[PDB]
């Protein structure tokens, strides 16, 4: 990454090799989880696009959600080169040129390109929209991963009301509709689709059903 | 989270792979108990917001106990916008603008604000404000996760009462009513409720008796 | 490995033993992995040839593999001799002398002169030569370990596609080409070989199908 | 209504008594089905509020959806009282006063102030006001008509596609969500709640689908 030093320059870093451990052994050990996303945002921060191809090249196995990501990246950078024209010719000293999307992915230049574009004034940050494109990328694959939809979740007559909701609101996390309709269903379907004696139960709770006073209800 | 230099000053330094590891493996681990209060707070001292949202969003299951915690988190952050309502206009050059209720939660301000409100003269504790919130959460979740009432306590005739002051003792912490009425329940339900042969042995020691007395004596 | 010290003056640091004993436990775990090219690359960040020569010495097993390795760094270190010929005489007293290959495979150099060669200005990159000739050598010893071609990758009856795709995908990473044979490779064989049933729905999508449209397809 | 003359100065007119008879007609036959807010829309165009009061005391029966349409003009001219301050006093002549929430209503003003009010220089919607909050009653009752939810929509296994469709429709023209959880809802359901034979064709058919496409594809 790159660590600011205190009161001085923000020194260049190469990644710890601890950071990549834990990263292999999360993407090892808990498979596609929707919190990984979270931990691969905290692991790497203020990292260069090179720090973010060693922690993505290093992962093994699951060939088909890297090759979506790849993809993806490449879906990203297209649209970026379309929507932001590329100058060219000479350029004046002290001012770095134009990041390409193929540039910006990292694929076409070395880590001092990026360094001084994560070092001018004003700065451009590249990791800031490589990692926004990586998380995109996961977040498609973890859609992809749920084994069951949001639509088709039933509880149990002898499962709890604990569990049905434990799993509706994993489900919910691995959604991918917005947020406005995010909200909509887990306010309708969350006692829409419970079993019928808390569902008359939440029913007879009425309307500004609130998470905490469901479960206390549904109690015993 | 911060940490003080050889001269004296603070600045942000990325969060350990190391704390991540253990908070989630003490969540998953030990679940929920009065026991992770403690450790939650010893974990991320002087963390800033995005530190604490990382360590919230990264607990993968028990996604209702992190609902009811966003819930708590919100409606706390709804009364602090209520209790200081944030000036507009320009904003003076040697201040930087108070953080609103949704800010000190850190879900719509980037880390280096959080930095300049951390390390201001004179410091604004955004930290510590949402740990507390995150606390008072944490609380009321251990607080549903309470398997048992205290007054259904009833020793078994064989059960010793070990065991029955441990599982007392144990529900009795996960009940955080009050401290004075604490102490008055440990007073009447723990001798309330003991084997009638033990109970006449504590009886024997009047109510002046203490908890030490009071296991030698069914002791053996 | 050098590295950057307080202040602006790089100085000798020796190889951590738990970055060693990381390297030999990557090694005994994975064996020879596509991944651990990545992970031997971010493990010696600006090593001076001896530290790689330490972490290719303390491998253990898989004789024949640094038999190969060694062999193409002597090929590598000829063919730089060739295409940069050493003039002999005496050195300049301020500026060091051209390495030959000998002096980049670290074989007849001592430390002093790597620690010259690369903290001098112009810096001299012995140690980036090197770990592309090690690089090298562990693509050649990967692409040797593939225990099947990638024209013999064909589904089971009732394989799933996604075991499939990943056993094609890792063996195709696995695999040597140029990225046009790759292009035209994963639209030419990976729907060919897949089974029937599958195979019919992967045709009802169409050739120019991305990866994503054909295993959400056939999912399940 | 107001009917403008052609040419010249805009004359009130009476309703018409074949518009009330149609009104209460198309009440009495079609008691409240969803497209009774287009009609009355339609029916009632630049009419006075003395003129939809008319239009709606002429109704009769269903006095309870009456009384809660009587509940929402009430609380919606509170909020506009509310959010509107009503200024008191001498007025200069030639220009009307503040219309409150009760005037607006049209329950405690007279035909000369609302044709005075929309004939002002600029005009003020009091016709426009006053509709809107009719046709938010309206919605309210049609909310309540509807038999039965959207999301427990089911399509039976004789039941044509067309017929399920028309069902579907009817019902999400009936639902109270807004315009964007409204998409979501018959992109996804609607192929989700479908009998199993044409869901796997409309699976085939995969995305991009479209009502036509999907009639013709679930043809037979």
């Amino acid at each position: 990454p790159i660590v600011q030093n205190i009161q001085g320059q923000m020194v260049h870093q190469a990644i710890s090799p601890r950071t990549l451990n834990a990263w292999v052994k999360v993407v090892e050990e808990k498979a596609f989880s929707p919190e990984v996303i979270p931990m691969f945002s905290a692991l790497s921060e203020g990292a260069t696009p090179q720090d973010l191809n060693t922690m993505l090249n290093t992962v093994g196995g699951h060939q088909a959600a890297m090759q979506m990501l790849k993809e993806t990246i490449n879906e990203e950078a297209a649209e970026w080169d379309r929507v932001h024209p590329v100058h060219a010719g000479p350029i004046a000293p002290g001012q770095m040129r134009e990041p390409r999307g193929s540039d910006i992915a990292g694929t076409t230049s070395t880590l001092q390109e990026q360094i001084g574009w994560m070092t001018n004034n004003p700065p451009i940050p590249v990791g800031e929209i490589y990692k926004r494109w990586i998380i995109l990328g996961l977040n498609k694959i973890v859609r992809m991963y749920s084994p069951t939809s949001i639509l088709d979740i039933r509880q149990g007559p002898k499962e709890p009301f604990r569990d049905y909701v434990d799993r509706f609101y994993k489900t919910l996390r691995a959604e991918q509709a917005s947020q406005e309709v995010k909200n909509w269903m887990t306010e309708t379907l969350l006692v829409q689709n419970a079993n019928p004696d808390c569902k008359t139960i939440l029913k007879a709770l009425g309307p500004a059903a609130t998470l905490e006073e469901m479960m206390t209800a549904c109690q015993g």
